[PDB]
Parts: C-alpha cells; structure tokens; sequence
C-alpha cells in the first residue's frame, strides 16, 4: 500500500493523519524530554488494525539528527497524562470508515538535532517521504 | 558485489571502514557467562540508511573460535544491562553520516576458549574473504553485575 505526505498532512489508501505542530514535552521530573506529535487521523477503509498507535507503529519512523549519527528516536511513555487525556486517550482504538480522531505520538528525545518524519510502506522501512522541523523552533511545555 | 579487506587493525569496504579495537571478554559474573567484546570505530563513507553497525557486523562478519574438533560460530551477545557500555552501544542502531565516524561495540556470545578469528565475508556470500585472530590466552576480561 501506497503512502505521501502533502504539506501537513500523511497520506494512504486507509487513512489520513493531519500533522499538528510538535513540541517538546519537559518531563521536569525525571530531566527527560519528549518530543510529542498531536495528529488528527481520519480512517478511511474499515479496519481493526486501524488504531492511531499501530499506525505510528506500522507506518512512522521518526529521527533526530546528531553530530556522527542519525538517530532513530524511542517511543515515549508519559507517567501520567491527565494533561494530554483528549488527544491520548483514542490511541489504542479503532477509528470507524468515515471518522476522525485526535492522536498523539510521544517519542524519547536525545538531543537537539533537528527533527525527521519519515514514512515507509507496512512491512519495508525503507523511508517513502518525510518531513523535517527546526528544533530550535519548537515550543517546549513542562510537566 | 562489493570488495572488502582487513588492512592490519581496520577493516576496509567502499562503504565503511571499522577500526578494530582490541577484543575483551566480559565474564558475566551473574549468569556465569562469557561474551567476547569488539569495540569499533566505523566510519560511514556513502550516505545509506542501511550503514549501522549492527547491520553491518550482520551483513559481513562472522566470528568464530576454535575448538578440539570443530571451529565454533559464534552467536550474538546481548547484555542484561548496560550502563556500562552505553558509550559504545548506543547508536548501534543509528545510521552514519556520509563523513562521520562512530564508536559501536559487537557481542558474541563466547564458547570455550580457543582462539578466536573474524572473519569477513562479502554482503550475501557468507564464504570469508579476509581475517583476523586473536590468541584468547591474551585478551584481557572485565567483571559485571
């Protein structure tokens, strides 16, 4: 299956994601960071596998770049989240043929090399397209 | 297709060159289990997302180590933790830049104590190209809990 992304918005035959803005969560008390991405996926087919999180599984990859390396970044896991609830709370559901949900994907930062969205096919991870942000332009939110 | 050589501590492809630092066992003192440690320095010479370090020690390098009737493959290592070496393992998955070089470290899962050889193969031939060994009886070996 078939996958784009068209200025702030991901691509595929089985759904949508609008990319909101990211930002860094300051996780201030365990000094971690985060760097979280809100999204508004719309499902396109029918489809149990059509959850937001098995989605960013299936079809994302996001990296940060660094002085040697390119690094791949980890998925986040927030101590509590009655702060993000509205946008976390579908993130394991499925969502029906012509809705849209809010989602949001948090992943573990290491560093502060600018960031990249890549997007690959369901099986091959080899990156289809991809979008890049300025880390030194993100808005930073504590916790 | 592409060529690949050990010139004298450094192995050598059109894609990278792996400094080999010396190897060293980790005598796993919990598990009573000995790994062997290659400590490397790679440096990235095109730009491919397939150029890190665990999928090149993957695509072209076996380590073996001999034995009273066979010569052993040896499998790979994995560590319970490792604050210890996060230095040198941390961007073993990362990809590297056309003109950067990275530290990356390869476990094996040791099996006796005979000497061991890398061996280096090209991408899909498994049959070894070039060489080195290294008399266990020297290495040095390093604790853990």
């Amino acid at each position: 299956m078939d996958i784009k992304i068209k200025g702030d918005t991901i691509v595929s035959d089985k759904f949508e994601a609008k990319i909101k803005e990211p930002f860094i969560i300051n996780e201030k008390d365990e000094k971690k960071k985060y760097i979280a991405f809100k999204m508004e996926i719309t499902a396109k087919k029918d489809d149990k596998d059509l959850n937001p999180s098995s989605i960013s599984h299936d079809y994302i990859n996001i990296t940060q770049d660094d002085k040697n390396t390119v690094n791949k970044l980890r998925d986040g896991y927030l101590l509590s989240d009655k702060k993000y609830k509205d946008w976390t709370e579908h993130n394991q559901d499925q969502i029906k043929k012509g809705k849209t949900a809010q989602a949001m994907f948090i992943y573990e930062l290491r560093g502060d090399g600018n960031i990249n969205l890549n997007v690959h096919k369901y099986s091959e991870d080899k990156t289809v397209d991809s979008k890049s942000f300025k880390f030194s332009k993100l808005k930073t939110e504590d916790f």
